[PDB]
């Protein structure tokens, strides 16, 4: 499934302008989770 491939929900991460900023990093292409717009990269 795609979840098991991108614990975004799982995890709980924050969307943020790429790059993802460490200690976060990049995790894939979720527009459905994310906070401002799905166009954001959803850090985690």
């Amino acid at each position: 499934q795609p979840r098991s491939h991108v614990d975004c929900p799982a995890l709980h991460g924050q969307c943020q302008s790429l790059p993802c900023t460490y200690p976060l990093v990049f995790v894939g292409p979720d527009p459905f989770h994310c906070g401002p717009y799905p166009q954001f990269g959803c850090c985690a």
